[PDB]
RNA sequence: CCGUGAGGGAAAGCUGAAAAGAACCCCGGAAGGGGGGUGAAAAGAGCCUGAAACCGGGCGGCUACAGUGGGGCAGGCCCGAAAGGAUGCCCCCUCCCGAAGGAAACCCCGGUGACGGGGGAGUACGAGGGAGGGGGUCCAGGGUCUGCCCUUACGUCUAGAAA
RNA sequence: GCAACCCGCGAGGGGCGGGGUCUUAAAGGGCCCGUAGUCACGGCCGUGAGACCAGAAACCGGGCGAUCUAGCCCUGGGCAGGGUGAAGCGGGGCGAAAGCCCCGUGGAGGCCCGAAGGGGUUCUGAUGUGCAAAUCGUUCCCAUGACCUGGGGCUAGGGGCAAAAGACCAAUCAAGCCCGGUGAUAGCUGGUUCCCCCCGAAGCGGGUCUCAGCCCGGCCUCCCCGGAGGCGGCCGGCGGGGUAGAGUACUGAUCGGGGCCCCGGUCAAACUCCGAACCUGCCAGCGCCGUAGAAGGGGGGAGGCGGGGGCGGUGGGGUAAGCCUCCGCUCCGAGACGGGAACAACCGAGACCGGGGUUAAGGCCCCCAAGUGCGGGCUUAGUGUCAAUCUAAAAGGGCGUCCCCCGCCCAAGACAGCCGAGGCGGGGGGCCCCGAAGAUGUACAGGGACUAAGCCCGCCGCCGAGACCCCGGCCCGCGGGCCGUUGGCCCGCGUGGGGUAGGGGGGCGCGGCCGUGGGGCAGAAGCCGGGCCGUGAGGUCCGGUGGACCCGCGGCCGACGAAGAUCCCGGCGGUAGUAGCAGCGAAGAGGGGUGAGAAGCCCCUCCGCCGGAAAGGACCAGGGUUUCCUGGCAACUUCAAUAGGCCAGGAGUUAG
RNA sequence: CGCAGGUCGCAGUGGCAAGGGGGACCUGACUGUUUAACAAAAACAUAGGUCCCCGCGAGCCCGUAAGGGUGUGUACGGGGGC
RNA sequence: CUUAAGGUAGCCAAAUGCCUUGCCGGGUAAGUUCCGGCGUGCAUGAAUGGAUCAACGAGGUCCCCACUGUCCCGGCCCGGGGCCCGGCGAACCCACCUCCAGGUGCACAGUCCUGGGACCCCCGACGGGGCGAGAAGUCCCUAUGGAGCUUCACAGCAGCCUG
RNA sequence: GGGCAUGACAGAAAAGUUACCCUAGGAAUAACCGGCUCGUCGCGGGUGAGAGUCCCCAUCGACCCCGCGGUUUGGUACCCAGACGUCGUCUCUUCCCAUCCUGGCGGUGCAGCAGCCGCCAAGGGUGGGGCUGCCCGCCCAUUAAAGGGGAACGUGAGAUGGGUUCAGACCGUCGCGAGACAGGUCGGUCUCUACCUGUCGGGGGCGCUGGCCGCCUGAGGGGAAGGUGCCCUCAGUACGAGAGGAACGGGGCGCCGCGGCCUCUAGUGUACCGGUUGUCCGGCAGGGCACUGCCGGGCAGCCACGCCGUGGGGGAUAACCGCUGAAAGCAUCUAAGCGGGAAGCCCUCCCCGAGACGAGGCGGCCGUUGCCCUGGGGGCAACCCCGGGGCACGAGGGCUCCCGUAGAAGACGGGGUUGAUGGGGGGGCGGUGUAACCCCCGAGGGUUUCCCGAGGGGAGAGCCGGCCCCUCCCAAUCGCCCGAGCGUGC
């Protein structure tokens, strides 16, 4: 094998490293959470920028407990989501696949939805709800179809993004259906979904970097004593043994970035109502200003500075939950 | 024409009987193109005939869920004027003869049984060879494609070649 | 003589005898004798000649070369700047003398640093279908001298020249180049061109400066002579033999017992009292072949003189080998086809063409034609899945499980801890388990999968080749017959029909000639496509194109047939609208004019590069009109063009 | 060429231009020469040392020969080795 | 004693020591190299030159200081290639042209067997495979093949000496 | 007729050397790799003399014997001489298990701490240096441990080129000699524009049973996405005569790997600002060139030396440990049944994903139509059917346009007047460092103290932004296209 042991260069768990099929993250997994009341299990927001904050450490066993520590934070611009439709799911008896059985739309969808959808002038919502009720007894899951409101964000674009977010919180399917139907035509604000201090998972398409070489793409070494090597140094030496031929595990140049990634256990530090208190006087570089609600996340988030980011309840939460009390954010670097 | 030199050294034939060598009109910057002329024939000065490779266009067949070339059988689409048959070919029916070979239903005897034996029966049938009747329209041949079956480029030394 | 066959004569053939001659004292022996040659035409082969075609490195003859390079000679040119500081010469200081010390002056050196110039170290940099058949960048070495450089001159091939590397002597040097000897030779390598039909090998023995060659035999083929016997099989009569086994008796080896002997035991390629199977000699018979020609003999031509697989000789050797070296049958080579998953030589089996039928090996759950066929038993490990090539397994352990045999106990007081019926041990067999570990991809050995669709003992039917049977067609060998015949046709018979090298027999095509008969401007040859005929080489016809020659038949002759030779010459592709048109320290822009057309030609403005020069001034050799003017753009310039060292037309070089 | 004073920068040989230095061993004394096109060297040469053939009509070498080189020279010389 | 003598002065695990990374010191955290010693030295030694390094070195080597993108360990930037457009417009190579696995076979298959896959076409990149391309293998052997060189080979010819 | 001789004996008269080498050929024949073989090499098993205080088998294993692997070396000569690039290293990927650590279990001559031995197990780890051309090996400091093998001795059309193994040269030795040595030593060209395939990423189309939009599903595919240490407590406790000295559980944090991100810090930053050298533009100011002239600072962007995330569980199992339990009145983990049991396998988790041809589900939008020109046929009286073309209707889509969450080309995303998409203008925030003008100070000198003078101070900064906001002032225009519609059968 190798002359000297060392781990392989880069992961093959993200193979193939192709461009994401869609700029909007498509979430595969939604957790089962018992909150005691029905609620959406996720939210969507626009990444605005990064700052750093002075946060009091509230972990009693932590060596920094009670101290003020500086943490890098990510600001999300989070205008309310507009609920456009409710969809019901059952299980196909032939194979156990989850299958949509129907959906009910708001009668008068907003004009901006017409930029992406082929809609009638009016939906007859009552008939659709009536038809939906026939499938109540075979329902296993209920999701709402939400549209973003980018006009209320700092981006200012008009074309919205549309995605499904399930309703959870209680084990009873019927109450989830009743709660989802009550949301038809209404908006959902981040405070309706999350509470400050809780953990969330974040899913987004990462920043694009175009075609990149094998050194940057996989972390292969530049050939040591770089000047010695004819035909270049930013490369692998060989591209394989004699057999098997080029395998799919061989590092090769290609697209780097613009992939969908999921990161876990990011703490929500603050959910604000008015973004003027967090927007720097210069504005967020390459983004703009935040005028409505915002989410302050501890740490970094995948994606470029205008990407739509999906937050969900965690699917791998740690054994010990964070403290119930809201974290104490003393100061943020965008302030005086 | 090549080598300082001694020396070395190619390729390259054909308008038409006659120039009758293309007047004249339109277009083009021009080479030239279209129309219109000459001649038995463009044979048009890049000049007899004008093959193949090769490239363009048209036509026939195929073409994005199916692994390629060759052969046989069956079929689809297309061609099938002449030089081949059309007294053809194809289908049906009936009749006769028929090599090697050759059942079945059913009755009887045996075996646990797979099956064997006597009769039915050297029958029904059977390559092919003869005769007639009804119906149809091309048949042969060719291009290409599909299905099924078969199939390991050539030349060579070698004990041994798809190597 | 019915025939069978017997008898006589008996050319040719065979044997003797006789004769000529040589040798010898002679006998004996050698050669020769009772008839056929010679000349020609065609063919095959040998030897020479270039000798089927292509191919060396070489060697010799006579010439040509020192514009390159090596050396030397004659006559010209060049080397910024700086540093060090020899001999010699002054002054001062110390000092008793000698002398010593300091400072200066001076300007030596195959001295030092470093431009020009010369050289060529490193990056083992760039380039590596290059700018270039040796270059470029960078870093380097020398740079007043054994220094660098121009012109002229000398030394020439077995010779030169060499501060010597066998360097260099015109991109050529462990012996130049040109032409000639010369088509050098090659046991070696490559190539060697139409069809059908008949037969059909070999890699063995001997000799060889022989081992990649060749010759004489074996094996093939064709022809002729000859004339009745022959032998890959079997039975018998009469013989030969010394292997397997056996023995341990001769020659040897070797373990024990008993008193050099006796008894028991272990052995032998180079031991043998015995002794098979088996092979082999003669005779008789059988069987088959043979007068449609046995034995034997003569002549022509070979190929080949590298073999290989299976099985058998424990062959002999070797740890073993898809190993080396012998002996024998068969098969591949030179043999199609069915089965084996594939697969020259394992099994089956030998193929002219078409069709029908039946079997062989092997198979019958699906792939896949035919059985989810029949009875019994075993295995629980997916063990395994119908011989070999072919992908596997040992010593050993296991009552795991199925089974067989033996010994002992129990006569119901056995085994196990009164109860009541079987119990304990040994030996063996079947299947399976452990022993059992590998490298790209699944219980691999064809795949699916199967608890039988596995294994063992038996059984029934079916499928399945080109084999075997039958029908039709074709061809062949041999024999017979007919026909005025360098040939044609008919009949009969064949347990006739594969074939490389090679031998033998017949036909097709191409160019010409000698004859004969014809076609063609109402359309020859050629060319494109098509129909028909022939097993085939090929022939013939039709439609189109073309524009003047051509063909049938008989005979004769060749500069006579291509798919291939890193073949030759020409043309033309894919590659591909791809590489390159970057790198070496300059580059363009605006406006106007000309013009069919302008980023690029002409004019101005702006911007840049050289300036002890890849760039300004002069000029030798070499080049030879490239100079200048006018006009132009088919070609030429790595793009464009109205430009040009290009093209056309004209002109131009003045000397005491 | 020198002296005194003032003064700025991160940097005053400001760009350009322009030695890294020291210790030791092997080896050839040195400068020089070399495999044009894979070897620049410790190889060749070298000054110096030493030996040999030679008194010139010599020694050594070239030429078929006529003749020639060393030699317009002469042992403090010519030639030949190491 | 053996073909005469019998390695002297020196020098050394040497560019010369196989054994051998010899043994002991130095230097390193760690030293098969290097330096200093040691020496019956496989096989050192005197113009075949021995010992010997001042000066010199594009010679070969070890150590120290300084220094740094050599490295830890990679990042960003600049000019030209690159990529795209316009224009010009080749070559190498080429029997035909090839998805993967495990087999089989002249023993290392694109083409054979049994499997596993694949909608087709196009662009960029690379260099694992095509036993990739280049060059009738220089290695090695064979040939009753060469060339040049050597001498105690077989011969021969000059040159010199001698009658 | 006898003899004189060829012993290489079916009869030439015959020495070397080539690494300066050349030609013809040979896989008839060596060297590398491959094939066969496995003596050798490595690994496993049987046996049990003997050692182990007693005690064969905790640990060993004499004398012998049975095997496996293809990993050393050899044997052979089957393929390849019109050629498969010859050692090592670098880089990069994968596979094996006969397991060094990490997970599980057992034995011990296992008190504890350690150690030794066996079994399951290949998911992950197995590192940094010194010496030598190495490979191997020895050594140093660490470490959980610093395993071994295969892939044409993996990988030179990827590199490197130190050794080996060309031509030059030196030494020792051998040879009369030229020369030779697989003994040492110094020097000594690493060629190719990628045709096919593969791999990695990026596009166009056709299909999915009329066209389209949006949201989903999940067959299968990929994954190591995580691995592994340390400290405290337990506790100076258990154990132990002492010396010494654990563990489960609980708490905290790294190292290596993977995936993101740019707030901080660091790098860069030929946008930008300033200083300054030489020269040129007459001087000042401003500027060219010195290939950013050099130097300092530096926004955005990119980036690591920076920051963030990176888990437990469930199921069936392996080695095995047990329950009940007969065969076999007892006993027995096993024969039926049952319980427990690994970093391994599967799922959970992350990525790709309907070309998943059984081409899927859901909701919605659209089409399911007409007219014109022309050719043919039927009966001709309209008419109807068929061929070709054109136009209209029509959801949706594209080009053109302004751009950037994107980007080699394509693609993707945003905007397009019902509009803040780029620019301009104003404002915010930021870089540099304080322009011009004016006033004061200035070492000293002179037309004497109204001039020169490097420079210092004040007020004012000045220049600039590939960032944010606001504002229609300019430009997102004019336009060019694609598009289902119909039959037939099962
Ligand atoms: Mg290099
Ligand atoms: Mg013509
Ligand atoms: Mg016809
Ligand atoms: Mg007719
Ligand atoms: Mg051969
Ligand atoms: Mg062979
Ligand atoms: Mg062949
Ligand atoms: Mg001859
Ligand atoms: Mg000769
Ligand atoms: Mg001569
Ligand atoms: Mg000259
Ligand atoms: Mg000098
Ligand atoms: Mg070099
Ligand atoms: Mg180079
Ligand atoms: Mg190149
Ligand atoms: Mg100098
Ligand atoms: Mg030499
Ligand atoms: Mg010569
Ligand atoms: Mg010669
Ligand atoms: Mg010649
Ligand atoms: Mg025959
Ligand atoms: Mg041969
Ligand atoms: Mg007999
Ligand atoms: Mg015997
Ligand atoms: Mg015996
Ligand atoms: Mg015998
Ligand atoms: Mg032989
Ligand atoms: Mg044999
Ligand atoms: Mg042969
Ligand atoms: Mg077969
Ligand atoms: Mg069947
Ligand atoms: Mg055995
Ligand atoms: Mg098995
Ligand atoms: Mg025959
Ligand atoms: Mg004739
Ligand atoms: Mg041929
Ligand atoms: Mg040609
Ligand atoms: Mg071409
Ligand atoms: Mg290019
Ligand atoms: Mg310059
Ligand atoms: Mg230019
Ligand atoms: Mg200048
Ligand atoms: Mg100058
Ligand atoms: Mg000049
Ligand atoms: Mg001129
Ligand atoms: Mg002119
Ligand atoms: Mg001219
Ligand atoms: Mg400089
Ligand atoms: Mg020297
Ligand atoms: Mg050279
Ligand atoms: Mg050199
Ligand atoms: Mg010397
Ligand atoms: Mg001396
Ligand atoms: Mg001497
Ligand atoms: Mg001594
Ligand atoms: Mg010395
Ligand atoms: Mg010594
Ligand atoms: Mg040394
Ligand atoms: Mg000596
Ligand atoms: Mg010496
Ligand atoms: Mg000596
Ligand atoms: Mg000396
Ligand atoms: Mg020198
Ligand atoms: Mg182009
Ligand atoms: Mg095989
Ligand atoms: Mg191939
Ligand atoms: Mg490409
Ligand atoms: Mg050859
Ligand atoms: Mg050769
Ligand atoms: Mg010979
Ligand atoms: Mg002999
Ligand atoms: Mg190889
Ligand atoms: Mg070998
Ligand atoms: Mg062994
Ligand atoms: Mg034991
Ligand atoms: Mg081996
Ligand atoms: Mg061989
Ligand atoms: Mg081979
Ligand atoms: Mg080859
Ligand atoms: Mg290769
Ligand atoms: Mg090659
Ligand atoms: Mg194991
Ligand atoms: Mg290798
Ligand atoms: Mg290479
Ligand atoms: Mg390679
Ligand atoms: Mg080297
Ligand atoms: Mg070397
Ligand atoms: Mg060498
Ligand atoms: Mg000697
Ligand atoms: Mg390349
Ligand atoms: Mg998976
Ligand atoms: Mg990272
Ligand atoms: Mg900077
Ligand atoms: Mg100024
Ligand atoms: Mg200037
Ligand atoms: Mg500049």
């Amino acid at each position: 094998g190798l002359k000297i042991n060392r781990p392989r260069r880069g992961s093959m768990g993200v193979y193939p490293r192709k461009r994401a099929a869609d700029i909007v993250p498509r979430v595969r997994t939604w957790p089962e959470v018992n909150l005691g009341k029905p609620t959406l299990l996720g939210f969507a927001a626009y990444k605005a920028g990064m700052l750093h904050a002075v946060v009091v450490d509230d972990r009693p066993t932590s060596p920094l407990y009670g101290k003020e520590v500086v943490k890098a934070v990510t600001v999300l611009d989070a205008p309310p989501l507009y609920v456009a439709a409710v969809r019901l799911y059952t299980l196909d008896p032939t194979n156990g696949y989850k299958v949509a059985v129907g959906e009910a739309w708001v009668s008068e969808p907003p004009a901006d939805l017409r930029r992406v959808l082929t809609l009638p002038e009016k939906f007859d919502t009552e008939k659709q709800l009536k038809a939906l009720e026939e499938y109540r007894d075979v329902a296993v899951d209920v999701r709402v179809l939400v549209a973003t409101q980018p006009r209320l964000s700092g981006i200012g674009k008009k074309t919205p993004e549309v995605l499904e977010i399930p309703v959870g919180g209680v084990p009873s399917i019927d109450e989830r259906i009743n709660f989802a139907i009550s949301l038809l035509g209404k908006t959902v604000s981040p405070k309706d979904v999350f509470t400050p201090g809780q953990l969330v998972d974040v899913i987004a398409v990462t920043k694009g970097k175009g075609y990149q070489g094998v050194v940057k793409r996989f972390g292969v070494t530049i050939l040591p004593r770089w000047h010695k090597h004819r035909k270049g140094h930013r490369r692998t030496g060989t591209i394989g043994p004699q057999a098997p031929a080029l395998m799919f595990t061989q590092p090769r140049p290609g697209q780097m970035g613009f992939h969908q990634r999921t990161e876990y256990n990011k703490r929500i530090l603050k959910i604000g109502d008015n973004g003027a208190e967090i927007t720097p006087k210069s504005g967020f570089p390459h983004y703009g200003v935040i005028k409505g609600p915002y989410i302050l996340l501890q740490g970094s988030v995948p994606g470029a500075r205008k990407r739509l980011v999906v937050l969900r309840y965690p699917v791998r939460p740690p054994k010990k939950a964070p403290p119930a009390a809201e974290p104490q954010v003393v100061w943020v670097s965008s302030q005086s």
